[PDB]
């Protein structure tokens, strides 16, 4: 089948390929708004820090190495500005020409992703991080200006991972968030670790805090303060690339998302969606679930390319929604539904701090682990940890635990794998199941 | 009812712990041969290298502290000699006097685990490691004889412990083994780096080697070589103690373990054993298996607690043998059944070789995971994982797969947790799933 895919990158260009593997007789063509198919969004934040420099790593392909190598065409700059799918074609328009065209399918898939939030405020100063070109931008900005002092808007994961590596290029960094709520995936009385670490590197911040006025570098501030700036970086949320959809037949949410079946099918015959723009269900609950992240995004591509070309009998079976990020010297992790989710069941919450391996043995750091249960039916809900060592270790086995539907009391026999530099006889998730009850 | 323990340590003392947070109205005395009361069995290679220095950290309880916070009685260098089943009582020798004494029971748990085997020289520079006695027996000759050259025996996990221990305290060890079979419970072909690391640091070794007579310090090799050490350590296997069982009515195997059932029950009526001196059988395969480290030993004195004092539904499942060490800068872990025990069914073997995390964060290292499954139901029977980083974490994800019987197919549906310094969107767990069709 001729095959359209829209967006280029983690769900779109993994797809294509994921394709490529089981059929080599298709028409393939992907368009891609942007310069840059298949760079490493992942990536970008250290690439800002100079921890990533060989730019071989920012992005895996040129449109024109995708084609050598697997006969895929990729058009960037192109822009799909509608679908019209009464006659299976999309409307793409060329930007470099801005000229218009349409291109038929027999089968599409929509990858187009999210873009970043603005604040809004016209200032040339302010950058937001969502692809390659926007990196670029801002290691061009910090070098034609010699910036030393950088505003950090919004505490997500995403700001962390670049406050990070502002200061650790060498750069003077200060996060503000228009509330106390950093790093939202996480149990809230969980994340106090972010605060200890800037505190530690006497990195400023301003929590309840907001940008209420812009002079060229002079900002004005929500609690009144008056402060001077290099470069501020916004990361206020993103939200989906669903605008050129919405004249379709294509049914959305009235957030703008896709919703999904199982085989990430939309309502419409032969047009599929994955990645960020999708929504799904939770595995181990009867919830609706959107997780904008990595995993599902090559998960999705995988179990559409099997509808397409492989075994049509491979289907998704929900998302726990497993998630991690980095900061400093600390893990966190969480996984299950989200802290806002747990009112909709009758639960209970067990915790553990321990050290993350022999307690006698060197370089331990406490490691804070804790698991809801619904009480119905003694099956896990959410678990987050939190600590220097071992944290992605066991929401990783927590995780797994979910998929087999075990309950909180079967984790006494989940039998660990113990040396001093390791676990413990007993592990913490061991004594999460002691401790259940 | 009355409960007598043989064993003050692993097994021993974590049970009647566990006893007493159940029942506080019940008589509890423990029996313990030797000097001390649970002391740190994993710690004791670590205090050789003076890694652990405060020996705090090498004994949890003395019995003074033991009865003043939960009132048992614990009698040091009280050997049991006897087990007078009928009558339900055990014949105790008091080591300071020399005299015996029986001690009834209502409930008789055994836990009095392994001794180290030895070669039988007349030799006064050689030592055995198994308990406190003797790791401050060896740090006292070490001081003494200011030792430098030792000959370690044995290539067993703790041998290799205490190899690296002798090496970062300063000493100069050389490694022998009688097979070319070094740590065992691992693949073969996945050991290479033990020897790699030996190679790195210019510490000598030879398989297929053995003593062959002893004088002084002058040792006389198979090889034919002669060689002067200052001290050896043996490490060549160890021996159930069970000899005080055999005259009473309990079922002995033919090396001496205690069969037990999934109460760790005895074929005596009253009698419970756990801990190393006990067999049981796989979890995942209906295969006999034992599995003498440190999580059966504390999950079997839960077990025993709950069918004694708490809910005696509680039963075990059997073992996934999940074990683990590091040598130097890598981690071997495997779980399942022993390289041997695969010939007992039709199986394959499915591998992937990939970084821990994603490429193109620093102090990336390649991780290599193996998994093989039954061909008659394609469920997971052993996997294995060796490198520098990430071989814990994908192997107690895999032990919580095995838990459940999970098929290999199912592992392309793990969520793992990713951000760049943890995985990759797909796991070399998903990896493996993808790789089995
Ligand atoms: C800085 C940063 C760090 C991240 N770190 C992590 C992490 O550590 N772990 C994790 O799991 N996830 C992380 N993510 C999220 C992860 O990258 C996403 O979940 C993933 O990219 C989603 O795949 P996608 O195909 O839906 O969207 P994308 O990968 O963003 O690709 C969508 C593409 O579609 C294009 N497009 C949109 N509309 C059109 C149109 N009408 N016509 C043509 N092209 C169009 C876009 O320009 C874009 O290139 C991070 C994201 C960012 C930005
Ligand atoms: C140096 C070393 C390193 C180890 N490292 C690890 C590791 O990294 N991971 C892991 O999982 N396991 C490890 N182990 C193994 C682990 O310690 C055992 O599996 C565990 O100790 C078994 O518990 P147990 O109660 O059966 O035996 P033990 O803990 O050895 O206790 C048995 C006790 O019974 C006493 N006893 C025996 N007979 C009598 C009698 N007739 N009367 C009175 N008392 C008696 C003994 O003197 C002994 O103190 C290690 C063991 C050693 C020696
Ligand atoms: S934000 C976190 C993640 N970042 C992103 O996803 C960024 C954008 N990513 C993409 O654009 C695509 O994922 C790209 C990088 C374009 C994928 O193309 P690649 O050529 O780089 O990788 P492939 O998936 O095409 O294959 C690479 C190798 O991995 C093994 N492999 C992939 N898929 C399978 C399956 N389904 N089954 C078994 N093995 C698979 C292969 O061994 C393969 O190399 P071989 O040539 O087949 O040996
Ligand atoms: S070679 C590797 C293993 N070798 C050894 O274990 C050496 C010898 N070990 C022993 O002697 C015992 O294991 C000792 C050290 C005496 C400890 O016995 P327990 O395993 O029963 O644990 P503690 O009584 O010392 O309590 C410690 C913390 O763990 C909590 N806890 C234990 N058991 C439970 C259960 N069943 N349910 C809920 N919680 C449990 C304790 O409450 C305690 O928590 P803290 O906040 O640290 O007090
Ligand atoms: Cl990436
Ligand atoms: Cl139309
Ligand atoms: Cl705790
Ligand atoms: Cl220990
Ligand atoms: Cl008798
Ligand atoms: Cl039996
Ligand atoms: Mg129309
Ligand atoms: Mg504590």
């Amino acid at each position: 089948p001729k095959i359209v895919v829209v967006g280029a990158v983690a769900g779109g260009a993994t797809c294509a390929s994921q394709i490529r593997r089981l059929d080599k007789e298709s028409d393939i063509i992907i368009f891609e708004k942007d310069r840059d198919m298949s760079f490493a969004n992942c990536a970008l934040p250290y690439v800002i820090g100079e921890v990533v420099e060989d730019r071989r790593y920012a992005l895996a392909y040129t449109p024109e190495k995708f084609y050598d190598r697997k006969q895929i065409t990729v058009k960037t700059y192109h822009e799909v500005i509608a679908i019209n799918d009464e006659r299976q074609t999309v409307s793409v328009l060329n930007r470099k020409t801005n000229e218009q065209f349409e291109e038929s399918y027999d089968k599409l898939i929509l990858s187009p992703g999210a873009s970043a939030n603005s604040l809004g405020f016209e200032s040339d100063i302010t950058f937001t991080l969502r692809n390659l070109e926007d990196t670029d931008a801002i290691d061009q900005f910090i070098k034609a200006n010699q910036v030393d002092k950088v505003l950090v808007v919004g505490a997500g994961y995403v700001s962390l991972e670049v406050l990070e590596n502002l200061y650790e290029r060498g750069l003077h960094p200060t996060l503000i968030h228009r509330s106390d709520k950093i790093n939202k995936l996480m149990d809230a009385d969980m994340n106090q670790p972010i605060l200890d670490e800037l505190d530690k590197r006497e990195i400023p911040y301003r929590l309840n805090e907001e940008i209420n006025a812009i002079n060229g570098n002079e900002i004005t501030f929500k609690s009144g303060k008056v402060e001077h700036y290099d470069m501020i970086i916004e990361g206020v949320g993103t939200h989906p690339n669903s605008k050129f959809i919405e004249s379709s037949n294509i049914k959305l949410d009235r957030k703008g998302f896709i919703p999904v079946n199982d085989k990430f099918e939309t309502n419409v015959p032969n047009i599929y969606a994955i990645g960020d723009i999708a929504t799904s269900h939770y595995r181990h609950v009867d919830l609706p679930a959107s997780v904008p992240l990595a995993w599902g995004a090559h998960r999705a591509a995988s179990i559409v390319a099997e509808q397409i070309a492989g075994n049509d009998t491979i289907e998704f079976k929900g998302f726990l929604g497993n998630n991690i990020v980095k900061f400093f010297d600390y893990t966190f992790a969480s996984v299950g539904v989200k802290p806002n989710e747990l009112k909709q069941f009758d639960y209970k919450m067990v915790e553990v701090t321990q050290g993350a391996h022999a307690n006698f043995y060197p370089g331990n750091s406490p490691l804070h682990l804790r698991v809801y249960y619904d009480t119905s039916n003694r099956q896990i809900l959410r678990a987050a940890a939190v600590g220097k060592e071992g944290a992605d270790k066991r929401i990783d086995v927590l995780s797994m635990a979910m998929m087999n539907q075990l309950t909180v009391d079967e984790l006494t026999e989940f039998e660990v794998a113990f040396a001093p530099p390791y676990s413990h006889p007993k592990d913490l998730i061991n004594m999460i199941g002691y401790k259940a009850k």
